[PDB]
């Protein structure tokens, strides 16, 4: 059969062999900085799920260098506080993951500083809540920045000392998200909100449905369930996941393979190339929560079967290996954007999205 642990390591080795820069403690400086944060999350989650620790030294190096004041946003004063609330959000959740792996309180402190940073741009005056993504411009309250924040306050509600304040924030934040209108008629989440030019009211902008906007929200609801023991959060998360798995919604193909909307026109940019892996990692978190919340042995079987179906299609149609030489003994696997389509090239976001699918099957 297929061993996801050995393939996750092979995919991580291909990511490092092709894109890691030892002189910068970062993957691919030519790619968005926040995707290096997603990459660290995939590697941390691999170690936590496989019990390994082979990349712990490398990961600790990345944190030490990237936690310094960013050259393009010095006013953030480091600790992953950047010029966009979602850029900060990806690194903050990675620090929550590292705290889960190591138990070192230093990493939890970074998440606490990041929560207080992002909360600065939550306003009740526009759309009745939510935070902005563009710290400099302050014109867009989108879905991904509010999903990252919601999963951050919900995670702190289970780990931080002053857990009650964080639980109140998460409960008020989910209530705003649910009532914002970003969740549409088929329980899928569009990109963000638009504002009426005359009334000041906000509404679903009907922008595309991206896969990672259906995943981060699942992990936030799992943390909310863990902090309240209320299964109502799991049932809402299961409705969002079921809509993704339904082939009638255009995100799951007739073969059962997850497909970004940009794959048909072959126009997935550097951001969209990483989306699918973020969903698969969060879906596996939902499945673990569903299987434990009930005694039925088939609990969460559809989510595990879905991840297994997608792992096999990527393995067979999207794989390519690096050429070993007489000098470089580097080995591993490379992957493209389509988890069923052909392999043409490999980019760091595509590779990080592929790691997440294997780690979701561990
Ligand atoms: N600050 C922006 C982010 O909001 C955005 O997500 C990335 C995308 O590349 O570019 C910049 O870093």
């Amino acid at each position: 059969s297929l061993n996801s642990t050995g393939l996750a390591q092979a995919a991580i080795n291909g990511l490092n062999a092709r894109f890691y820069e030892s002189s910068n403690a970062r993957w691919s400086s030519d790619e968005p900085w926040w995707i290096s944060g997603v990459a660290l999350t995939m590697v941390i989650e691999y170690m936590r799920r496989s019990g390994s620790k082979e990349y712990l030294d490398q990961v600790e190096d990345v944190i030490e260098v990237q936690r310094q004041p960013l050259s393009w946003w010095p006013s953030g004063e480091g600790e992953f506080r950047a010029d966009a609330t979602d850029d900060t959000g990806w690194w903050a959740l990675a620090m929550v993951r590292m705290y889960d792996l190591t138990g070192n309180e230093d990493y939890l402190n970074i998440s606490i500083k990041d929560e207080a940073y992002m909360r600065q741009w939550w306003t009740d005056t526009e759309c009745g809540g939510g935070l902005y993504v563009d710290i400099q411009d302050l014109t867009y309250k989108n879905a991904i920045a509010n999903e990252l924040y919601l999963k951050l306050v919900a995670s702190l509600a289970n780990r931080a000392p002053n857990a009650t304040i964080y639980l109140d924030r998460a409960q008020q934040a989910w209530t705003w998200f649910l009532g914002s209108g970003m969740i549409n008629g088929v329980n899928l989440i569009n990109d963000g909100l638009a504002r009426d030019s005359n009334t000041g009211s906000c509404y679903n902008n009907r922008l595309p449905v991206w896969t990672y906007n259906q995943g981060v929200i699942l992990g936030a609801l799992v943390e909310l369930y863990h902090a309240t023991k209320d299964e109502s959060y799991l049932l809402s998360a299961q409705a969002i996941a079921d809509a993704v798995l339904s082939p009638s919604n255009g995100l799951t193909s007739s073969s059962g393979v997850l497909t970004e909307t940009c794959e048909g026109s072959d126009s997935c940019n550097q951001d969209q190339q990483v989306f699918k892996g973020v969903f698969a990692l969060n879906l596996a978190e939902l499945g673990d929560a569903v299987a434990g919340a009930s005694s039925d042995p088939d609990a969460g079987q559809d989510y595990r079967e879905y991840l297994d179906t997608n792992m096999q299609s990527m393995y067979a149609n999207d794989r390519s290996e690096i050429v070993p030489t007489l000098f470089d003994s580097s080995t591993g696997d490379l992957y493209d954007v389509s988890w069923s389509g052909p392999f043409r090239n490999a980019t760091m976001p595509k590779q990080a999205s592929a790691i997440g699918l294997y780690v979701a099957n561990i």
